[PDB]
């Protein structure tokens, strides 16, 4: 992996999500038999304007880029107790990436934070259906010739749809990391690998996920605030960024990352939180409390194959980033069990949200409001 | 007798008994050193341009009201509670004081959509008239107009609201016991009469609420469709309209019934349910499913005094008619344990409605999707 | 022809500016459909019995009247329009028939209610419909049912590229007892056979469509009550059911319809309203007063191709079913000028819903309070 | 100058004048035979255990409230209104009353999520000692915490709310002046007093309102991020802080502003943005594209008596601080004429809000999807 400088793994996984991913990925592995395989991309567009011509070696660099993030969440993925899942790229002859040049004859006097992403995205719509490639039925990343004050950083979409955007820099490559000169030039690539791995993220459906008691010497998750430390253990002995089992359940049922064309339902519905939802129902519902936490127990109506649930406590106030997660497989009654704690919590009241994951990628959701103490 | 007051034609299961006598010394003691209150529930009878007064309207709607008022306070106390109801505003000879109020249109310039916004601001001038503000008050607004024209809709919350109702040549609760021939002429002034207890109710703040399982032999339950029974016990064979123990819960702390002035919180808000609410929270929650049931119990976190929990079963389709309920109190530390059953039912899902009861007279809710059969 | 599944003529005639509304808009598409893919869909049609309820005698010839009278209808409608003769496409066996997929649920009518039939039934249609390679998530159906009133679906819902009806089926039910007086009577297949063609309208994607001044002789808009006079023609004084110029606008671009298989974006979200919507923005838009009436005129901003525009007048109460529409085409720049009456109203306030026509199948809503009067 | 008075540092624009001065006469009329108000803005300092009150507090905040007081009384007079501001309990010698309340938790037991509801419920039992409801009236809560435990935030409405701060050693207006590092410590006091400013226009129901190309040259809106430049002139850094017009015409209709006690309406209810609101209805409502701007002109349907009128253009992200908004007066029938401008916006899509003015202190907002370019 050194070619595009491969990050390591610097974290090890608990026993219990380890065991909860490979239920999970035997009980999608049986729900998969008989259907049809994906041959899903990861596509990649760069966008020029009229007075903002193509960066050198962006070619080289972002055949460098995509694959580190590539490579990231493959062995993330194994990490946490999946095979190496993750997002094909599209390769030429000599497996370098693919990169689909557009062009917008406007300059950037033109152009606007609230439009470069709307403006570069129909580009990126034009040149990719030249080549037989609808961005609105695949994930798509949009990188735009554009400064930080006009150009976009963003990440949305869901299981079977996505676009990301991101803007270009002389010389932003993986391969930055480890520079210690100079706001030194590794937490510079760091910022922006990273953010564009968080933002890719969202683009398959993932919220946010922040750091929890479960995982203090692992980094910080990808889907928290990862995104700025991403690749930094790589020097002056930082802790990277790592891919939380709760995303990494979530990510299991997406076509892109499990080679898997599985249909989506009719009644598949946005909702407040990022991902598609479907109705579902509880046969039984515990809410336990425990010193600084809370056991949840109980039995989902499985209305359709669904392999695992997912638990968020959620403080009011900053978002969804100071939230922490834990996941948990569900057997074939819809049975689960998982404790999730916030030690030394003082926050009194704290939001949980409750989220199945269903085999055919969507999710069913429903928030309870908790009082947590010791 | 004078206005033919209704019998009550049901007994309180002892549990439900049990539960009001324990709400009621909440409420007692969260009401010790709080003003006292001299609200009434206040009647305006409104005519239109061709539409004059109705012969014996004062001496009919001093039946009426007295009638309601009579059935309420029996209610209340077959429920567990006092006899507690809404006091009248009576002149020097103890009759109904009736404010007369004229809209200068003509029926045929009035409207279902119309009536009721066009009644209530003639309403809200002649009771200013008196220093009487109906943004603040419990009012009748009965409008000498047809059916098909004029309104019959109650809506408000614990501490305002408005019932609608149109008068008709000869309603009086008189007729109650009259089995000629107008549908019979007993029927109608039940469907009239009982249509204003009902809506009533809505102005009281409750929502609907169906028969169930544990009172099958005590009539309709007024907030479901007891609108259509209401003193049919007086003729024929029937069992009458009861007021349900859970809306018997809701509507002891409503000042206008426990005479008590109570202030509302500032974060009281309008739901999607009748009523005012505020957030709430869980420290334990737990729904254990039984045969055709659900045993619901758990422990409130109580940030202010609460006294009683209403937990309701409402199937998909048909509103909340077809919803049943079971009412619950609250201990000092927030605990709470009942059994909701639906027998027999083979919808598979069903809403599960849990709303805790404060003694401020708002309400906290949850919602919960739940599957059930046997 | 027509005459073996008792065609229904066409009983009224359109104004002449929704018949030009109609051409520029099927213009407006035409273009958007040079170069897409062709459409193969069909409405596939699902026949479900119960353990101790089969199939009733001359079901498959009878169905073969009813779906071929409602394709007809649909086909004669749009053409009254000004559109071509716009239909959905059968499924038909070598001899001309419709296929009719026969299933099974192994339930005695006991075991069912009607708040799990629609979902019983619905699993049942998937299961067979796969059998032939038929994702029920991804067509229209129709779900027949061999279940008797109070216990049966009658539903519709869906949108342009998904939807599923469901009826019952009774006894005899046949188009050609639209002419017999007797008592089975011309009535009883006038309400369940329009009740399918309307729901069948739900499932397209069509919300409701109350009748308007502009079409006073016109019958019964379909999508208002005229599943309640659909086919009353050649039945004494009877007016029949029309197809609204705003719902033909609507089906316009339906690819069941239009026969082109357009694609949808990513951003299509469900609304309060049937469809499918996607956020749009006006260049300018005023609503001007008129007697008893309103001019809507402006500029959609075209983020992209769009062929129409929809105006509802909704007066508060009764649901959609009194709302009364309006239609208006959209030139190259996204100029639209419309005018809506309700003559004699007297409600003063009225919801306006402003819904512009994408060529993508989706559409863009806003909501306006309005007072209006004469 | 004792608690060291701001100055005037802006000039309003002559159309705004005359806007407050119509918008005065008629609130004027409405409050003719009205009750007075004799609502104050009540202050509660709360210390904890290991947390006692700072030196010289009583002395610091009688500056910081009369301070804050004079500023909104000079600037609603800047504005064109007579110089309207809250008043204060004051002692025999002219002093701030401040109540002290007690919070028996060490600061390693609270947390900002739990700092607010904590200091609230210790604010409303020492002010019910006095005769004061929480519920009913505005109070600023000043908490003895420091940074990233304390709370600073501002909620209400014009009947009722809350501010919340934190004191800070010698935090007192002199320290406007002092240049001297601690990030001077002019900075400082600015960002605290200026936070509170603000927080305490949140809590009288105003949501945040950026700066306009009506006013470049005045300082930064203050319910914009006009916190951060409060007093900036005192010390020659800036231009200091200004009052919207839009936010005048606002407070007029608040009785703590104005001094006469109004009743709200009983269907006002909180919405999206901070307020209480009611249903409103347009007669006539047009939206004129004009060269980076828009032209909003049209007729109120008057429910109620309304006074002015306010538009919010809103580019979607960063939330409403990027908002710019002006107002207008409301003529005897509801006619109103506004033109709102976007100088050299390149982002197209813009929201516009639209909030008609109530005199009952209630308003009534629609939202339009706007299309802006040159
Ligand atoms: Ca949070
Ligand atoms: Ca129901
Ligand atoms: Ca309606
Ligand atoms: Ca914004
Ligand atoms: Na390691
Ligand atoms: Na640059
Ligand atoms: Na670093
Ligand atoms: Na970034
Ligand atoms: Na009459
Ligand atoms: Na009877
Ligand atoms: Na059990
Ligand atoms: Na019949
Ligand atoms: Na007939
Ligand atoms: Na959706
Ligand atoms: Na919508
Ligand atoms: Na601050
Ligand atoms: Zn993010
Ligand atoms: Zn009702
Ligand atoms: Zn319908
Ligand atoms: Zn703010």
């Amino acid at each position: 992996g050194a070619e595009f400088t491969r990050l390591p793994v610097s974290w090890t996984v608990n026993p219990r999500d380890a065991a909860n991913a490979r239920a999970a990925w035997k009980t999608l592995s049986a729900y998969h038999r008989g259907k049809p395989k994906s041959s899903r991309k990861l596509h990649v567009v760069y966008v020029t304007f009229k007075d903002r011509p193509a960066l050198e070696g962006y070619r080289e660099r972002y055949d460098h880029i995509l694959k580190n993030i590539q490579a990231y969440y493959a062995d993330q993925m194994q990490a946490n107790g999946f095979p190496p899942l993750t997002f094909q790229l599209d390769l030429d002859e000599r497996g370098k990436l693919v990169i689909h040049d557009a062009y917008v004859d406007k300059p950037m006097s033109e152009m606007s934070v609230q439009s470069s992403g709307p403006v570069s995205r129909e580009a990126a719509r034009k040149v990719l259906a030249s080549k037989g490639i609808d961005i609105e039925k695949e994930h798509v990343l949009v990188v735009c010739q554009l400064p930080d004050g006009v150009g976009p950083y963003y990440g949305g979409g869901f299981s079977h749809q996505g676009t990301g955007w991101t803007c270009d820099q002389e010389g932003l490559d993986p391969a930055s990391f480890l520079d210690t000169e100079m706001v030194t030039r590794g937490k510079n690539a760091t910022i922006y690998i990273g953010g564009t791995a968080h933002e890719l993220g969202h683009s398959f459906g993932l919220p946010h996920t922040g750091d929890g008691w479960n995982y203090p010497d692992a980094g910080a998750s990808l889907m928290g605030h990862g995104n700025s430390t991403y690749g930094d253990e790589l020097r002056h002995e930082g802790k990277g960024a790592y891919l939380a089992p709760t995303d990494a359940l979530k990510l299991a049922s997406v076509p892109l990352f499990n080679g898997v064309e599985t249909e989506l339902p009719a009644d598949a519905s946005f909702g407040r939180m990022l991902g598609k939802y479907v109705p579902g129902s509880f046969e039984r519902l515990e809410a336990i409390p425990v010193k600084d936490g809370l056991r949840l127990k109980g039995r989902v109506h499985l209305t359709r194959p669904a392999y695992g649930i997912v638990a968020h406590l959620d403080p009011p106030g900053g978002s969804d980033y100071d939230s922490n997660a834990v996941g948990a497989s569900l057997d074939e009654k819809g049975e689960f069990d998982l404790t999730i704690c916030r030690p030394g919590y003082k926050g009194g009241f704290i939001e949980m949200r409750v989220a199945v994951l269903n085999c055919d990628s969507t999710r069913s959701m429903i928030t309870l409001p908790v009082w947590m103490d010791a």
